[PDB]
């Protein structure tokens, strides 16, 4: 059969009193639902908040949740865990605001085993949530703490721990460094991320600023101050500090942009003076990384939306909007002249890879794979090209004509007579090795395949990088309504929404033009659903 | 007379010369449905970045560009010269600097008068003109100079030539100027990150003085550095510095971008004010910024190459004798604007030798003006839209409806296409800004994929575009023409550049505003332009 393109009154009719104590409950089979993504049972996300991995192994991730509307507002955390990213488990809503006229804002969580904070003393698990309270007049940081493993918080009573007499600071994310306490908060109007240091978690004393550093875009935002190990040698990191800003991104609306560093638990000073954008798509805002990490993992997930039209997205009548990105691992790596680079990676996919619908090493071909027999409407995809030593001693000996195209095609099974009635793909990346547009990679959602993206006056169709380097790897996940590509080891990476009129039922690989003795290799997998 | 401009022309029009024609105007036929009428677009062939910007004694202005004659892509690079009085009406003269041979090419630069005949070249002139350009071998790129003796015309290569070589092949795009005693080059070290600074008292010595590296946003490479001095908007007695770094590839949009740098020059180094990336315009077809010199004091003019490097060797006009248009000649101030503070303005300059018959003048709040335009045989046209919100709307916007928002759309012409079916009613260009609602202060500027069969399938051919405003938007000025539409916002505070390519040309706009707060003042403004070609 076909996935619902919309739900019953039921599943997508929204409580008027927000429920505490209790799972809300979610129909997760719409048409447009990601299967191996994060989305709440019903209502509005944004910003991932207090990410972080318990002693137990369980990841919790807690959200920016109206529970009462499909639009942002009434922002309350809602919470999920997973012990492999993947799988997850609804949990009540962990942080409620005091009032009807107050919200919980960003912000971020951590163990506190040796009970700094004062409010552990009998348990070496205790979790501190320091977040963002936003009234009508100012934007207060607050500490709240839960001893049962982060599933129920206590207001701090002596809350606010940290105000500047501000209506724009927000987002604190704090972690320890050594001896002591760090907040990272912006100071989001000012283009100021502010550091403040804390000996327990509820008394905060001012460090340093990082002042009118990359695009300023309209804010600051969510800004995370991490260490992030080398790709080339996981002993080796450094610090990075990552900025979300929203909006006057580039490409519209919102956009995650970072800075490599030094860090010495007061200041932050970034390597150079350059702005570097984290995704080269639009729907990338607001990562957040997981505290109580180990040496060697960073592990980050991002809110897969834009701010320009995340609110309009045409998924409320699937009872939800909005979904998390992939969870991400990240390392620090040098590219050909450009030099520093976040790399982004799919965190382990093995818990939801399903059947191979296609393996080949066919070069100068074009591979057709049909996955209308995947119920997930969800595939991985890998592609490997090795180019012979003399292409790559000598880029001339590359055809003008040597590409990749990769499209997704319109399901004829599961096709809405009502959209497009195009054959118009839903997504396409183009690269080219050499010719005139040289290491351009193109990745669009044609605006022919959506009603809604066509009209939607944000819904940017077309993005593109350009590599120094040839193309020699591409790895790819498709979930029904959002496409994630990282190209060269996670080098380079994008997050695109698609909403096709009708679902996607099959997808095409071409390579043309190759030097002779050109190696590739194609994988396609089925995904398997973690909802259903 | 015609009723329709031609889509295709005659072979004899579009044919380009087997040998770069010497002492000789390359002929162009200006009438093709994409051709603009109010911008500099080459006569035939491929142009590409703006050189030896100036503005001789005799108040002419020499525009130089990357010129190849000999087909319609990028190569063979030699500097075509055109010249105005008023940055509007065009002449097109011989080919001002060619290559020592055929395996050489004379990439961008810059040109400056030398009435003090500092180079020695000119012991019998004041109106001497050097010209200092990259030269582009198979393994190097080097700083060459020339001088003209004629007002810019003809060129004579420096018999040292060349000037400056780091044994480096990439090494590019000199802008040189006059500081108080002595001659500053601005040149990228391009695949570096890096503006190099050289100082020399004659041009023709160099001497390395500072870097400016890794700053804003890398790209592939810096390319086409401006060092300029920019007055202030709201007081021309104030000035700072500015340095503006094209970079290709490897913009946030895809291609090439322009971005800037406010900060305090002394002769030797730029200092930057902040850390901040601040880019120039909020589409993708505007590059290769470059500065007149000489201008007069306190006037600071620049243009522009209004196009994409992933898709200007492909862009559908060759058929109709040229690829590539300059922007609008632009007037540049500095302002700070509403919380992101420094914000580097451009205008159209002075546009009143082009305007033409007023085809519509509104006052009307929450109305539609439906303005028809197949009568301007341009098919060029300005528009100036006001907007003046009551003060208690400007003190709390909270009182601001979410439907408050104003709709700009260009529509296909019915009298100059006959195509039917599905997209035929397509428009060809929109605009969108909202005062509030769920993205308040959002302008958005899109050219529909379903107008253009080449800008659909090329997949570098962004649709959409935007910018988020912190004040409310009370000024937008655009002009169309023909396959461009460049928009001004809030006195030139915010402004893109956007190639269109509709299968059938525009004939039609639509101002819409809705939602507008009780007293609101609106005041729209509509002119035909008068061709400066024909
Ligand atoms: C993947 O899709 C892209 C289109 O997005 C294909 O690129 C295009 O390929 C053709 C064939 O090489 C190009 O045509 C050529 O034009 C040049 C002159 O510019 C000519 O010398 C060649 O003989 C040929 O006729 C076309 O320009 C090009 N389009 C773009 C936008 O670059 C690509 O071939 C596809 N690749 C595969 C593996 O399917
Ligand atoms: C001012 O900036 C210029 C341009 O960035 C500097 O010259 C450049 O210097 C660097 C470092 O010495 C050179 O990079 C290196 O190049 C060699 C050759 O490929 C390579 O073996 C090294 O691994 C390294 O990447 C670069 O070639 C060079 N560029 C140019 C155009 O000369 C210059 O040193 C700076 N001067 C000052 C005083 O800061
Ligand atoms: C650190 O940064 C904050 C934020 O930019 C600074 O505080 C601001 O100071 C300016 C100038 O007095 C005020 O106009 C803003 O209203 C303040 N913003 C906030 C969030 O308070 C602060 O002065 C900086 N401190 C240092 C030591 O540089
Ligand atoms: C201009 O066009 C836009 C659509 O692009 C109109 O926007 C919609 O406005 C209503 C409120 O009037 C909202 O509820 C919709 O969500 C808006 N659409 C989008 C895509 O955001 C706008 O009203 C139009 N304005 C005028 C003056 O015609
Ligand atoms: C709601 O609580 C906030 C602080 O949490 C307070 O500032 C505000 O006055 C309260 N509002 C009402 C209506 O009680
Ligand atoms: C809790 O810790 C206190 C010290 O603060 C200690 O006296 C007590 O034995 C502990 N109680 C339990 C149940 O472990
Ligand atoms: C981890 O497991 C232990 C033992 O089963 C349990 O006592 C503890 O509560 C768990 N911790 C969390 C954070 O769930
Ligand atoms: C946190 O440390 C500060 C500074 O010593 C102290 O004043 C404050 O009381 C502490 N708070 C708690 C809850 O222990
Ligand atoms: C951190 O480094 C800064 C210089 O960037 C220095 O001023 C400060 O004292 C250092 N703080 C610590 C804790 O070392
Ligand atoms: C990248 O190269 C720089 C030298 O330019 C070096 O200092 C840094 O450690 C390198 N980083 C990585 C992640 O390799
Ligand atoms: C691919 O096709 C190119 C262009 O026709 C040809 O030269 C080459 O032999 C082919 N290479 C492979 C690996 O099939
Ligand atoms: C591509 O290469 C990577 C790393 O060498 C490997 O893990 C992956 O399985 C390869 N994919 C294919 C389709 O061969
Ligand atoms: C062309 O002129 C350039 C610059 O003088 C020189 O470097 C190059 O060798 C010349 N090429 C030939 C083929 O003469
Ligand atoms: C330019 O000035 C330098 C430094 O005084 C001098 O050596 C050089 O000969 C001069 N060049 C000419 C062409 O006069
Ligand atoms: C220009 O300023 C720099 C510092 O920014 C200084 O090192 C240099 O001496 C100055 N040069 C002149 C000519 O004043
Ligand atoms: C912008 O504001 C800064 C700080 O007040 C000031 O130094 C600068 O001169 C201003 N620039 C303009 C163009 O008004
Ligand atoms: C425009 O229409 C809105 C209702 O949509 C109304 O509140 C407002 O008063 C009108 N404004 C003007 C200037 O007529
Ligand atoms: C808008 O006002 C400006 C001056 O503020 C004026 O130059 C322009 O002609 C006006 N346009 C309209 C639409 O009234
Ligand atoms: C969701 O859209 C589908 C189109 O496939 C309809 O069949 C259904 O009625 C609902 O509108
Ligand atoms: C979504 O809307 C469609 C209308 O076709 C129904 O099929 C469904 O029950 C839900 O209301
Ligand atoms: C509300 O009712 C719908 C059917 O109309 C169910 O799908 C749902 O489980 C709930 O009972
Ligand atoms: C649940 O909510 C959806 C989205 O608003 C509706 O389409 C549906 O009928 C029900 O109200
Ligand atoms: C669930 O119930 C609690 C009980 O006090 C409320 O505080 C909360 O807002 C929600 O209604
Ligand atoms: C959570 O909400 C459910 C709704 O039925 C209750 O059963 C529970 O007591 C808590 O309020
Ligand atoms: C230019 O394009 C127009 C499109 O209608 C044709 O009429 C003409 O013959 C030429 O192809
Ligand atoms: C433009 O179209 C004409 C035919 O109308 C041709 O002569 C020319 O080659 C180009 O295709
Ligand atoms: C002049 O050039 C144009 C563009 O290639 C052709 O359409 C025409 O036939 C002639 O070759």
């Amino acid at each position: 059969s076909c996935a619902p393109t919309s739900l019953p009154a039921s599943a997508t009719e929204l409580p008027t009193t927000v429920p505490t104590g209790t799972v809300i409950t979610g129909d997760y089979t719409g048409s447009y639902r990601p299967q191996v993504h994060y989305s709440p049972p019903k209502g509005f996300m944004n910003d991932p908040n207090g990410c972080h991995r318990d002693r137990n192994g369980t990841y919790h991730l807690y959200y920016q949740y109206n529970p009462l509307e499909y639009v942002a507002g009434n922002q309350h955390w809602g919470h999920a865990t997973s012990d492999d990213l993947y799988h997850w488990t609804n949990q009540p809503i962990a942080i409620f605001p005091p009032n009807s006229t107050s919200q919980v804002f960003s912000g971020s969580a951590v163990l506190d085993p040796n009970n700094t904070s004062g409010f552990f003393p009998n348990t070496t698990d205790g979790v501190v949530a320091v977040y963002t309270l936003n009234t009508p007049t100012l934007q207060v940081q607050e500490v709240a703490y839960s001893t049962d493993g982060g599933y129920n918080f206590t207001p701090y009573e002596n809350n606010p721990v940290l105000s500047v007499g501000s209506n724009q600071f927000r987002d604190p994310k704090v972690f320890w460094y050594e001896d002591h306490w760090v907040m990272a908060v912006a100071a989001a109007n000012d283009f100021t991320i502010e550091i403040y240091t804390s000996p327990n978690l509820t008394s905060w004393t001012f460090a340093s600023n990082f002042t009118h550093h990359g695009l300023l875009g309209l804010a600051y935002e969510c800004p995370n101050l991490v260490q992030v190990p080398f790709q080339d040698d996981p002993s080796k990191s450094a610090w990075l500090m990552y900025i979300s800003i929203n909006p006057g991104a580039p490409l519209g609306g919102s956009v995650g942009q970072y800075f490599p560093g030094d860090f010495n638990g007061t200041h932050f000073v970034a390597y150079d003076s350059a702005a570097r954008i984290a995704d080269f798509a639009k729907d990338n805002y607001a990562s957040q990384w997981f505290a109580d990490t180990e040496n060697g993992e960073s592990i980050s997930i991002a809110w897969a939306s834009n701010w320009q039209y995340t609110q309009q997205v045409p998924t409320s009548a699937q009872a939800f909007r909005s979904a998390m990105s992939l969870p991400r691992r990240n390392y620090l790596t040098n590219i050909t002249r450009l030099g520093w680079d976040l790399v982004s990676l799919p965190y382990d996919l093995s818990p939801v890879v399903g059947p191979s619908l296609l393996s080949s090493s066919e070069a100068n071909s074009t591979a057709d794979v049909d996955f209308t027999n995947v119920t997930s409407n969800a595939v991985w995809f890998s592609l490997n090209v090795t180019l012979p030593d003399a292409a790559i001693q000598n880029a001339s000996l590359i055809s003008a004509d040597a590409s990749i195209n990769i499209t997704f095609l319109p399901s004829t099974k599961c096709s809405s007579s009502s959209g497009s009635g195009s054959d118009s793909p839903a997504a396409t990346l183009t690269y080219f090795y050499a010719g005139l547009t040289n290491g351009a990679l193109a990745l669009t959602r044609p605006a022919a395949s959506s009603s809604w993206g066509a009209e939607n006056p944000f819904f940017t169709d077309k993005f593109s990088y350009t590599l120094v380097d040839p193309l020699t790897s591409l790895v790819g996940v498709f979930d029904r309504s959002m496409l994630e590509v990282f190209v060269n080891e996670g080098a380079h990476s994008a997050t695109m929404l698609v909403f096709p009129d009708s679902p996607v039922g099959s997808m095409k690989v071409a390579t043309g033009g190759l030097p002779e003795g050109t190696q590739v290799n194609l994988q396609v997998n089925g995904l398997e659903s973690t909802w259903q």
